[PDB]
């Protein structure tokens, strides 16, 4: 069934003094499609989606700094750090116009970049994306107590850094179907050493929940306001019950956002790519054929 391999030849580019790894496949010409993963994944999360798009479009899938095969500088790994590295990655590859395919923290990066570079975005496909979570009641009940505990320097660092709970617990709890041992080993590989787990803990502490942190909430509100008035073509994938995006929120956005098509992938939590990669990939390819790219 769902592929477990990661066949892609490694590419690296140096930005801000550090190497970022990326997948780069597909034809060399045309408008490239840039795939941005989130927490606690890597370009591995796109492995079964890219092959539907790569016949006809260049596919670029970087690993965020400190994640995947990318370098591990001694950083706080705040969202702001990821913004600087991704801004530099995009420019270092000489990308001009792009289509974005974005998920989780990759979607905050993608939307924030699109807001600041709107002339260069030809379309955005997005799923299980960062939006303001106004209260803890709007976080899924099944995941509420653990995410509240993650957002502390005592229990949260014990769980995420020392016990590897984000990889061993939260990740499988973000996929409806069972992950195999081989898939788990691909997700574990960047984080075998606890000293390398800072991004896994800082990311949930950056999530915009109940107004906190104020700076992230403001930045996310700004890109959501931009998205609501942007003519950019939009493709929204969602599942039931979801995690960041409940079905009601997907339906609300499908109506409120200009030029937006929405696609139900079936059962899904956070890593929709792991529950229905073939629908996501095939639908991205079909939608791309309708764009002026
Ligand atoms: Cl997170």
């Amino acid at each position: 069934g769902i592929g477990t391999g990661f066949p892609f030849d490694p590419h690296y580019v140096e930005v801000l003094g550090e190497r970022m790894h990326y997948v780069d496949v597909g034809p060399r010409d045309g408008t490239p499609v840039l795939f941005l993963h989130g927490n606690p994944t890597s370009s591995y999360v796109w492995r079964n989606i890219i092959p539907h798009v790569a016949p006809t479009h260049r596919c670029i899938a970087p690993d965020l700094i400190g994640m995947g095969k990318s370098d591990k500088p001694d950083l706080g790994y705040f969202f702001d750090d990821h913004v600087r590295f991704m801004d530099a990655f995009i420019e270092a590859l000489g990308l001009e116009e792009v289509v974005l395919v974005i998920h989780d923290w990759g979607s905050a990066l993608g939307f924030h970049w699109a807001k600041r570079n709107p002339e260069r975005v030809k379309g955005i496909a997005f799923m299980e994306f960062i939006r303001p979570i106004p209260t803890w009641d709007e976080w899924p009940e099944f995941a509420r107590e653990t995410f509240q505990a993650f957002r502390t320097t005592d229990v949260g660092r014990k769980l995420i850094i020392d016990w590897n709970v984000f990889i061993e617990g939260t990740l499988p709890m973000g996929v409806v179907r069972p992950l195999t041992e081989v898939e788990m080993d691909h997700y574990r590989e960047p984080f075998l050493n606890p000293v390398d787990r800072e991004p896994l803990w800082r990311f949930p502490n950056e999530l915009p929940i109940a107004g906190e942190p104020a700076n992230i909430v403001a930045l996310v509100e700004e890109y959501m306001d931009w998205l609501h008035q942007s003519p950019v073509p939009k493709l929204l994938f969602w599942g039931t019950p979801g995690v960041l995006i409940p079905p009601a929120e997907a339906a609300r956005l499908a109506k409120s956002l200009p030029n937006c098509k929405a696609v139900d992938i079936g059962p899904g939590l956070n890593l929709l790519q792991e529950d229905n990669p073939d629908l996501i990939g095939s639908e991205i390819a079909r939608w791309l054929s309708t764009l002026e790219i």
